[PDB]
């Protein structure tokens, strides 16, 4: 079997992008997060505290006849950006883009973070990394990937996110059709549970590559690109009054510059982010200030390869038995 579905931004400066998933029988469609930086597949429901729900759609489980409780299971989660959710947990049938999950675990939420209240377009995540990372106690569930990969002609998911466009989430196959050149495989460490890989190296704008191992993890649900401080101070010195801003929360930069493009190694092959991608817009509206999509990855433990870099790429989530990564241009 295979799937592919289109995936949105949610907004003009592609701080998240969504993906319709059917739930339940009849089908209930929710447009989730899909999020390879973690393991539950959560949803706003009918259960969710009213107060903070505004504007999602949710699941009503009771509606659907295919619905059952998982008794006694809960789950609990909290987000690198402080953001968190938490619930009971029922199985469902979940289709994504034709293809088609029963039995998949569908965490109900009952409480929600402001952040996700706040944010009417996302109306749960759909985890992508490791089945390790699931909440679920006292009976830790498979991802919708996990739980799909037997019956998938190959064992795979792709990501193709647009800039400032719709892009692409396939299963079970690699669309020959969606980049250019060849594909780049790199190893993958799972032992912290995420898409983690060693970058070769970095190059900003016209300048030369450095080669300097990076470690990091493909994150489909973070927006920017986070990398040591070093790196990130060597891409900001080429832009004219960039500066880290501790009141803002990292580095900003003149609306008026023209920003030059950040290359990363995938082993002897190069990705290269055009600078446009780099810009966040104004820290607030009217604003000649503008925040930076490369930040410092110091406060947070890790590298992340969001968004900010995924998107440059056609990037291949490769789970046989020994997983590896695979980035194209395109």
């Amino acid at each position: 079997s295979t799937g592919s579905a289109t995936t949105t931004p949610i907004d003009s400066l592609d701080d998240a992008y969504i993906t319709p998933v059917q739930i339940g029988t009849p089908a209930q469609t929710l447009n989730l997060d899909f999020d390879t930086g973690s393991s539950d597949l959560w949803v706003f429901s009918s259960e969710t505290t009213a107060s903070e729900v505004d504007g999602q759609t949710i699941y009503t489980p009771s509606k659907s006849t295919t619905a059952k409780l998982l008794s006694g299971a809960t789950w609990s989660i909290s987000y690198g950006d402080g953001s968190s959710s938490s619930g009971d947990v029922y199985t469902d049938t979940v289709s994504v883009g034709g293809l088609t999950v029963t039995g998949q675990a569908v965490e109900s939420a009952k409480k929600v973070s402001s952040s996700f209240t706040e944010d009417s377009t996302i109306d749960g995540l759909l985890g992508l990394a490791f089945s390790t990372l699931n909440t679920v106690s006292p009976t830790q569930q498979k991802t919708f990937f996990d739980n799909a990969k037997a019956s998938l002609d190959s064992p795979v998911f792709t990501a193709d996110l647009g800039y400032h466009a719709p892009g692409t989430y396939n299963f079970g196959f690699i669309d020959t059709t969606a980049y250019t050149g060849s594909i780049t495989y790199t190893a993958v460490s799972t032992k912290q549970g995420f898409w983690e890989w060693t970058s070769t190296g970095y190059a900003v704008g016209s300048g030369t590559f450095k080669s300097t191992s990076i470690d990091g993890i493909a994150d489909t649900g973070t927006t920017l690109l986070y990398l040591p401080a070093t790196v990130v101070s060597a891409y900001w010195a080429q832009v004219s009054g960039a500066k880290s801003s501790s009141s803002v929360g990292g580095y900003v930069f003149p609306c008026s510059a023209t920003l030059p493009s950040f290359t990363f190694g995938v082993g002897s092959a190069r990705i290269v982010i055009p600078g446009d991608y780099i810009d966040f817009g104004p820290i607030s509206t009217g604003s000649s200030s503008c925040f930076g999509g490369i930040q410092s990855s110091a406060g947070i433990g890790i590298n992340i390869f969001g968004d900010v870099a995924l998107k440059a790429a056609f990037v291949v989530f490769n789970g046989a038995t020994t997983p590896t990564l695979g980035f194209a241009s395109k």
